[PDB]
């Protein structure tokens, strides 16, 4: 039967343009899933923008517009940059919807009543030296307006009541889930240096004026951000099931789901998610996630991304000049199973993407395709001219399943490549552009373009994931339905191939310093 998978990556914060750095992470989710929806798994991909907090209050009173009117442009320029970069969501939701504002106020009203809930009062005090109101740990808390010293008639002692999530409630069920399986080890021991120190309780509850959920019962205080931030995974999984009746919430979210929940984050954020989420989800009803997915960040040329160098680039800046494959290949090729770092190095990225894809995989195509197109009216004849070859293709397609189901997209490109490499050479050594120009041998080169394009066919089942609107183009040129990744065990035969789409040109360095140039500020 198939696996039922439910896959999110992290909101981003509504107040600013995705960068390259942030696409990283939903090229590598994206990327996941499509594999699984090739292996016949009902995959469903949900994400929303995160349009709470001071953030987005900061942004909007500099722009002098209000705080719904800046999310929903927001909102509608990221999905334009995800929908450009192939990132293709199920549901693309917002944490400032009705379904999580009765989400979070349904989660919060069952942990209160079973007795999970806490109220201090939190008290300010103003430091003359850091000049500024410190809050009572026992840090400030954010600004939500643009702007010290001790007044004649100025408090310099601020109090307020705020609301706590008893996490160390949870402690000894989060002791043995964070060891379970849920977490890679690394992840496991980094994030249980909050174990050893002891839990705590959680401010969730913010003053006004705040842009966010009001609490139940508190008038004039809203939940904290990150409090409903990830219950909208919740909110846009159910805002998905009232147009797709296949999905049933309950399937997924239920403490007896047999579906599979992973969460694609970034290692910054990995507490939220390892401590008060999977508490929140057991101590609401729900069932814990099966695993986080926790990755490293980004760096351009050996450094941090710079805006005075021009290298943090905006994902708009980017489709400006390149085609977003590139970048979605040269990310698979290095992206692991582990949670360190990725550098663009920007002359590797030509060289890289250049040499392996236009190199070896759309040029062993296009060549072949002509042979074919101009000596057999496109009909692509079946033979069996390097068995071997062949069988190597074989052998490998349940390792490179085994690489992306891993998340190892390093490891998966390297195999592909490789195969990639030894098909291209075969194809050279026949020279089927020196066997057409032979009288008399023209079932020769039709035998070797029959395998050539057939090889490409695998490359193209085997990249599907990483270059889907390449694969789409070659499903077009190859006439066939869309491929599965169960298609590789098939072979095309006595084949009427369809007019040579074109897949992709090389990467000119023009316009990948053109891209540089336009980000610097
Ligand atoms: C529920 S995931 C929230 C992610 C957060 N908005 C961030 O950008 O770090």
């Amino acid at each position: 039967e198939p696996r039922k998978i439910l896959v999110t990556s992290a909101l981003p914060y509504a107040n600013g343009s995705i960068h390259l750095g942030h696409m990283l992470e939903y090229i590598q989710t994206d990327m996941w899933v499509r594999f699984q929806k090739m292996r016949g798994n009902q995959a469903v991909y949900v994400c929303a923008d995160d349009a709470h907090g001071s953030a987005i209050m900061l942004r909007a009173e500099r722009e002098g517009i209000t705080s719904e009117q800046l999310i929903d442009a927001v909102r509608a320029e990221h999905m334009g940059d995800f929908a450009d970069f192939l990132v293709d969501f199920d549901n693309y939701h917002s944490t400032h919807s009705e379904e999580n504002r009765e989400l979070s106020s349904a989660i919060y009203l069952k942990l209160r009543d079973a007795g999970h809930i806490d109220t201090r009062p939190v008290t300010q005090y103003f430091d003359p030296e850091k000049q500024m109101f410190l809050a009572d740990r026992f840090a400030t808390y954010a600004p939500t307006e643009l702007k010290s010293a001790i007044s004649g008639a100025t408090p310099v002692l601020k109090e307020s009541l705020h609301y706590f999530f008893k996490l160390p409630d949870f402690e000894a069920m989060l002791k043995q889930w964070t060891r379970s399986g849920a977490l890679q080890e690394s992840v496991a021991n980094k994030l249980a240096e909050w174990l050893d120190s002891g839990l705590q309780q959680w401010d969730i509850s913010r003053d006004a004026p705040y842009f966010g959920f009001e609490i139940p019962d508190a008038p004039g205080k809203y939940f904290y951000v990150w409090l409903d931030a990830p219950i909208g995974y919740m909110a846009s999984f159910k805002n998905l099931c009232a147009r797709r009746p296949e999905l049933d919430f309950d399937a997924f979210w239920g403490k007896d789901s047999g579906a599979e929940l992973y969460h694609f984050i970034g290692k910054d954020i990995v507490n939220f998610h390892a401590l008060f989420w999977p508490a929140m989800l057991e101590g609401a009803g729900y069932r814990k996630p099966t695993a986080l997915n926790v990755h490293g960040y980004l760096t351009v040329n050996g450094q941090k991304m710079s805006k005075s160098r021009g290298t943090f680039v905006k994902a708009r800046t980017y489709l400006d000049h390149l085609d977003p494959e590139y970048l979605r290949y040269y990310y698979a090729s290095k992206l692991g199973r582990g949670v360190e770092d990725l550098d663009l190095n920007l002359e590797d990225f030509v060289q890289k993407v250049n040499s392996d894809l236009v190199g070896k995989v759309v040029n062993i195509a296009s060549r072949c395709a002509g042979f074919i197109h101009k000596g057999n009216a496109g009909v692509l004849v079946g033979a069996d001219p390097a068995p071997e070859l062949l069988a190597a293709f074989r052998e490998a397609a349940p390792g490179i399943a085994e690489a992306y189901e891993a998340r190892d997209f390093n490891r998966a490109m390297r195999e592909i490549m490789a195969l990639a490499d030894r098909a291209n050479a075969w194809i050279a050594e026949q020279a089927p552009w020196a066997l057409a120009k032979q009288e008399g041998q023209q079932d020769k080169v039709q035998a070797v373009c029959g395998l050539g394009i057939n090889l490409f066919r695998q490359l193209v089942i085997f990249l599907k994931p990483v270059l889907p609107k390449l694969a789409a183009a070659a499903e077009a040129f190859l006439n066939v339905a869309p491929l599965t990744w169960a298609d590789h065990q098939t072979l095309l035969a006595n084949h009427q191939l369809n007019p040579f789409q074109p897949l992709m040109t090389r990467i000119e360095p023009a316009k990948v310093e053109a891209m540089i140039e336009a980000s610097k500020e």
